C-alpha cells in the first residue's frame, strides 16, 4: 500500500539511512510493494534461516540427521550463545542447533551449523543451485555482521532474500516435513518481540527471524498473515545509521502498524 512506501521513505530520512522493503504473496508469488529491491543490504542473523534451510536439504537428502549429536569446546563459543554456551558437557543435536540459531539466533550454533554444510561458501553455493544467484555468505560469526559501507559481503537484496525465502517455506526444495519444521522454528523466535510482532493483531501468525549488526544494521524477515496462517512475506533491511536499536526497532514496527494496516 502507498501508506506503507511513505513510512519506508520516513524511516529512511529520520534514520539517515538506506531501507530496503518487500512484501510478496506468498500464494501467488506475486510482489505487492517494494523498495530498494535491487540494493545490497548486510544479512546479519537473517541468513541463520537460510542456513537450516540448507541443513534440511542435507536431512531430506540422508545427508545429515536431526537427531546427530555434535560435541564441541570452549573455543568454539563466540559472542552471543545463549544455549550452545550451556552444553559443552552433553553437546547439542542438530536440530537443537537450528533452533538455537533460529529462535535464539545463537552464534556458536550457526557456526557449528556452518561447519556441517562446509562453510559460508557452501551455503552460497546451496542458495546459488536453488536459483538465488544474488545472496551471497561470505564470513563466520560474527564478523559478517561488520557492514562496512559498500562492502558486499554476507549481503542479500530484499528481492533475493523474499524469494529466497518463499522458496524455502513454501517451494518445492524442501520435504512437506522440512518446510513445517523450517517455519516452526522462525515461529518460535524469541529474540524479534520488539519489531513486526509489536504491530502484530491478536490471532495472526507470524514467523520471523530479526537481524542487528555493525553500523546501524538491522532487519527482519518474515511470513504473516491474519487467522492465524501466514499469508505473505515481508522483508526490512537497512544499514548506515547512527540511530539507537530501539529507534530502529520502532521504525521496522512503524512499517509493520502500516503493512497491517492496509492488509
Ligand atoms: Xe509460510
Ligand atoms: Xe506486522
Ligand atoms: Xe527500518
Amino acid at each position: 500500500h502507498p501508506e506503507t512506501l511513505v513510512k519506508v521513505k520516513d524511516a529512511e530520512d529520520q534514520l539517515g539511512a538506506r531501507v530496503g522493503y518487500i512484501e510478496l504473496d506468498l500464494n501467488s508469488g506475486k510482489i505487492l510493494e517494494s523498495f530498494r529491491p535491487e540494493e545490497r543490504f548486510p544479512m546479519m542473523s537473517t541468513f541463520k534461516v537460510l542456513l537450516c534451510g540448507a541443513v534440511l536439504s542435507r536431512v531430506d537428502a540422508g545427508q545429515e540427521q536431526l537427531g546427530r549429536r555434535i560435541h564441541y569446546s570452549q573455543n568454539d563459543l563466540v559472542e552471543y550463545s545463549p544455549v550452545t554456551e550451556k552444553h559443552l558437557t552433553d553437546g547439542m543435536t542438530v536440530r537443537e542447533l537450528c533452533s538455537a540459531a533460529i529462535t535464539m539466533s545463537d552464534n556458536t550454533a550457526a557456526n557449528l551449523l556452518l561447519t556441517t554444510i562446509g562453510g559460508p561458501k557452501e551455503l552460497t553455493a546451496f542458495l546459488h543451485n536453488m536459483g538465488d544467484h544474488v545472496t551471497r555468505l561470505d564470513r563466520w560469526e560474527p564478523e559478517l555482521n561488520e557492514a562496512i559501507p559498500n562492502d558486499e559481503r554476507d549481503t542479500t537484496t530484499p528481492a533475493a532474500m523474499a524469494t529466497t525465502l518463499r522458496k524455502l517455506l513454501t517451494g518445492e526444495l524442501l520435504t512437506l516435513a522440512s518446510r513445517q519444521q523450517l517455519i516452526d522454528w522462525m515461529e518460535a523466535d524469541k529474540v524479534a518481540g520488539p519489531l513486526l510482532r509489536s504491530a502484530l493483531p491478536a490471532g495472526w501468525f507470524i514467523a520471523d527471524k530479526s537481524g542487528a549488526g555493525e553500523r546501524g544494521s538491522r532487519g527482519i524477515i518474515a511470513a504473516l498473515g491474519p487467522d492465524g496462517k501466514p499469508s505473505r512475506i515481508v522483508v526490512i533491511y537497512t544499514t548506515g545509521s547512527q540511530a539507537t536499536m530501539d529507534e530502529r526497532n520502532r521504525q521496522i514496527a512503524e512499517i509493520g502498524a502500516s503493512l497491517i494496516k492496509h492488509w
